[PDB]
């Protein structure tokens, strides 16, 4: 327990981090398998009122927002979850820091919303069990406009700049931190992307991205400090080998362009 870029490598402290079915991975949409069984995601309870407040913590690995009870997420028949927390992965000034890549390209940042299967009462019961945990992931890109939903969190980072600091923030619409298109996504089975790197995690990566302003992306990557004397930057894991896994897509092929 640990900092990005630190020593020793994770398999030394958690051998499961050297498992064969780890996350994140590179997504090659042309090789993804279209599955018409994959229906639009169904969320309920994500529109939180201003009160009560939520814990926002700099844990030295990321900034993590604790979510209240009642956030329900359904991936499909037999696959229902409750949200626990969300956190972010980012780079540094001018440098991207998403965890997943698309055709080998890295995005500025990435949001993760971590969920527990309704089949398990506690995380430690679910760890390593196929389908026990599920993560919703979206890429954050630069856009021309300030993202008002993200500003609610970004504006509070300065007060938790030092590692281990926390603060309380107003409830907000958690779905406003995610893309609006719930119908188009990729899905595969992998791992937690931090120790203990437990496998059996269902990953769902939105096809649509979310946009933050340049200033906002800078605030995210420039404000927080990590363990020891370190800067909380480049807090993403290297891409992991697919090792024969299939990435499914909830939508068919389609061309990016067409001649007149
Ligand atoms: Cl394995
Ligand atoms: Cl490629
Ligand atoms: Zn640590
Ligand atoms: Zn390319
Ligand atoms: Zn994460």
């Amino acid at each position: 327990h640990w900092r990005y870029g630190g020593d020793p490598p994770w398999p030394r402290v958690s051998p499961a981090c050297a498992g064969r079915f780890q996350s994140p991975v590179d997504i090659r949409p042309q090789l993804a398998a279209f599955s018409p069984a994959l229906r639009p995601l169904e969320l309920s309870g994500f529109q939180l009122p201003p009160l009560p407040e939520l814990r926002l913590r700099n844990n030295g690995h990321s900034v993590q927002l604790t979510l209240p009870p009642g956030l329900e997420m359904k991936l499909g028949p037999g696959r229902e979850y409750r949200a626990l927390q969300l956190h972010l992965h980012w780079g540094a000034a001018g440098r991207p820091g998403s965890e997943h890549t698309v055709e080998g390209h890295r995005f500025p940042a990435e949001i993760h919303v971590v969920h527990l299967s309704t089949k398990y009462a506690r995380v430690d019961e679910a760890l390593g069990r196929p389908g026990g945990l599920a993560v919703l992931a979206a890429f954050l890109e630069e856009g021309p406009e300030e993202n008002s939903a993200y500003e609610q969190l970004l504006s509070r980072l300065e007060e938790i700049a030092e590692e281990g600091s926390e603060t309380q923030v107003p409830g907000l619409d958690i779905s406003a931190l995610l893309p609006s298109d719930f119908s188009r996504y990729f899905q595969y089975e992998g791992s937690l992307t931090t120790p203990p790197c437990a496998q059996g995690v269902i990953w769902t990566v939105f096809n649509q991205t979310v946009s933050l302003s340049a200033k906002q992306l800078h605030t995210l990557s420039d404000t927080l400090w990590g363990p020891g004397d370190s800067r909380l930057q480049l807090n993403f894991r290297a891409t992991q080998p697919l090792n024969g896994r299939v990435i499914e897509a909830s939508f068919p092929a389609g061309v990016d362009s067409s001649p007149r």
